[PDB]
């Protein structure tokens, strides 16, 4: 082996981001009969995604993952995306990365931050979980919930009526074990891989953020490399992409009736409602912003 790549990574072992960053490792190695590596940083070792984010920036990793919106805390109009509702499905999150808005945002984040963006795959609706049955949305009233660092999370947490209560991932499960918070929110495979299943005992299909999951490198590694070694690492991401989106996809239908089977209620709220209060966090994002981009891009 001659070049030796790192990649970080908050979700852990066993994860399917885990999973996918291996298939990344081992086409890499396989397409470049052995010349290239990836070496892996899982179960945020290295920081959070913000942290990560910035290593990547510096030089000190070759790749990591962030959402399309994460990249709202750089380059304030990308969080548009993550506002609870806004994008509708991976097909959307797929037309925005590709318009002229996205390309915008892709080459901002070349020139200000030294990422490049090769692809964004599809990780999956988040879905709120708890500890008592959630029907409606009078029902968040008073529900400690657990939301990431991120605005967006939090702003659904309290148009819904929930107390939010940040936190980072690692730190989660203990918090729901101790019942320290009464609920958190995340994909279907998270719920799963996390054993949040363990110490949740519903599960609200509030379906009220699409989460994509871009794989960036650091774009001087990717100017040093080889041609051959930029079509390794495109071909690699290729294969990791199709299989990771097809994996969510089949998880999202199939774990319903595992958690059902270790025990999980699982409650589906009418979404109209959750809808409705949201609306007036795309007003003050509008009015932050200076145009009616929530509005725009809810119909690209
Ligand atoms: C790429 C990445 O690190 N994604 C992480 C996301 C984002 O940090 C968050 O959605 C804001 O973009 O948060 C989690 O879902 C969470 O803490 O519940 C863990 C997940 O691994």
């Amino acid at each position: 082996m001659e070049t030796i790549l790192k990649m970080g990574l908050q979700a852990n072992v066993g994860s399917v981001e885990y999973d996918s960053a291996k298939i990344l490792s081992d086409k890499i190695s396989e397409l470049s009969d052995g010349e290239m590596k990836l070496l892996l940083y899982p179960g945020a070792q290295l920081g959070d995604d913000r942290a990560m984010l910035q290593q990547l920036s510096m030089g000190d990793l070759d790749i990591t993952f962030a959402e399309f919106g994460r990249m709202g805390l750089w380059i304030p109009r990308a969080e548009a995306v993550m506002l609870p509702y806004v994008v509708k499905n991976y097909a959307h999150i797929q037309r925005i990365f590709n318009s002229k808005f996205g390309q915008g945002v892709r080459e901002e984040m070349l020139t200000n931050f030294n990422w490049r963006a090769l692809d964004t795959w599809y990780n999956g609706t988040r879905q709120t979980s708890s500890n008592r049955p959630l029907n409606t949305i009078s029902d968040f009233e008073g529900l400690k919930l657990r939301v990431p660092n991120a605005k967006a999370n939090l702003a659904f947490a309290k148009y819904a009526g929930a107390s939010p209560t940040p936190m980072v991932f690692s730190e989660v499960y203990l918090a729901l074990q101790t019942n320290a918070v009464d609920g958190q929110e995340n994909p279907l495979p998270t719920f799963n891989t996390m054993k949040f299943y363990e110490v949740q005992p519903n599960l609200a299909m509030t379906n009220h953020i699409v989460n994509d999951q871009m794989v960036l490198i650091s774009e001087d590694r990717w100017q040093s490399l080889s041609k051959d070694q930029q079509a390794t690492i495109t071909e690699a991401v290729s294969v990791a992409g199709k299989r990771h989106t097809n994996f969510v996809n089949n998880q999202e239908k199939e774990l319903i009736t595992f958690f059902k089977a270790e025990g999980v209620n699982i409650t589906y709220p009418d979404l109209a409602p959750f809808r409705e209060a949201m609306l007036p966090i795309y007003k003050d994002f509008d009015k932050k912003i200076g145009k009616q981009l929530v509005e725009e891009l809810s119909d690209i």
